[PDB]
């Protein structure tokens, strides 16, 4: 059964689910504008209420958060949007990737000691007792790595997720940087003795070349078009090239390893964002009604069964997750 800030619920319960979004989030740093940038709990409660309530009514029943333990993860908050909604979700339980995350407490533990075992205690404990004892469980283990390389730092963090994962059979879901390290996180992961069909590489989109993708398929790991709506926002390639490499893949038969989502954030930590003029295009569909509405229609107008559009939507999440 998949854990939710709810409880539990059975794979069969999950039902149509978004694998990556996040309700609230904030880039380390946030916390110190508290001043000029503070979290109005009432206005971000009804917002994202509302965000939930749409989800539903496109028959959207789940949602995994994967907001990182450094990037304004409230496990309390996410509780609240699904008890006044009936969305359930999931949150997570891990550190950003060392180009953005807040790297410098982890660093300064794994100089005193063994920090893989802390990350690895700290990882089980969420996921098998609670978060900053609420009593609320994480559902899954977020890693994340760089552009050029799983660094020393966040390798601490994949031994420690493969070590909960074989003890707990937690699902691992991920994030890349720009389009690589797909093949790599899958490969180490594995290697790690994690179990390949709770593993999702996610930001797949990022890249355009199939050959990539298929490699990381190769090792038995689900992979995640995880930021659709994303377009042209500074690397991030556009819904057609997304949707081109895609309908390639399940024209290979991989509907079963194959997952969407936006990676959508419903309320921004910090002063909110001022998107300039130039950027307005990039963002427009970047929200969680995108795939719902334009992109799974679109993938039925291109040929793609009603089988494989629930395989994706429906099938991985269950089996992933659940
Ligand atoms: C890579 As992120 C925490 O902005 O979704
Ligand atoms: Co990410
Ligand atoms: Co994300
Ligand atoms: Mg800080
Ligand atoms: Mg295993
Ligand atoms: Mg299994
Ligand atoms: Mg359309
Ligand atoms: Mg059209
Ligand atoms: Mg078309
Ligand atoms: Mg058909």
């Amino acid at each position: 059964t998949a854990q939710t800030v709810t409880g539990a619920v059975a794979a069969a319960q999950l039902g149509a689910t978004l694998p990556h979004e996040h309700v609230i989030f904030g880039y380390p740093g946030y916390a110190g504008d508290v001043t000029l940038g503070p979290f109005d709990h009432a206005a971000a409660l009804a917002s994202c209420t509302e965000t939930a309530r749409a989800l539903l009514a496109r028959g959207i029943q789940t949602v995994v958060d994967a907001t990182p333990n450094d990037c304004g993860r409230n496990p309390a908050f996410l509780r609240e949007v699904s008890e006044a909604t009936g969305l359930q979700i999931l949150c997570a339980t891990g550190f950003y990737y060392e180009g953005e995350g807040a790297t410098t407490y982890f660093k300064f533990r794994a100089s005193l000691g063994d920090a893989e075992s802390e990350i690895y205690e700290m990882m089980r404990t969420e996921v098998t007792e609670g978060i900053a004892g609420t009593g609320i469980r994480a559902g899954v283990i977020k890693l994340a790595s760089s552009r050029d390389a799983i660094t020393p730092y966040e390798q601490l963090f994949f031994r420690a997720a493969a070590r909960v994962q074989r003890e707990t059979g937690v699902p691992i879901i991920t994030h890349t940087q720009e389009g690589q390290q797909g093949p790599q996180q899958a490969e180490l992961l594995t290697s790690l003795g994690a179990d390949p069909a709770r593993i999702m590489i996610g930001h797949m989109d990022g890249n355009t070349d199939p050959a990539y993708h298929r490699e990381t398929l190769r090792h038995g790991v689900s992979i995640a078009f995880d930021r659709i709506g994303l377009q042209g926002m500074v690397g991030t390639p556009t819904d057609a090239e997304r949707l081109s490499v895609l309908t390639t893949l399940l024209g290979e038969g991989y509907a079963d390893r194959l997952l969407l989502s936006h990676d959508s954030i419903w309320h921004w930590l910090g002063r909110p964002p001022a998107i300039p003029e130039a950027a307005l295009p990039a963002v427009k569909d970047w929200h969680p009604l995108h795939i719902s509405d334009d992109i799974l229609p679109d993938l039925r107008r291109r040929g793609i069964t009603e089988e494989q559009v629930g395989q994706m939507t429906v099938g991985n999440p269950a089996r992933l997750f659940g």
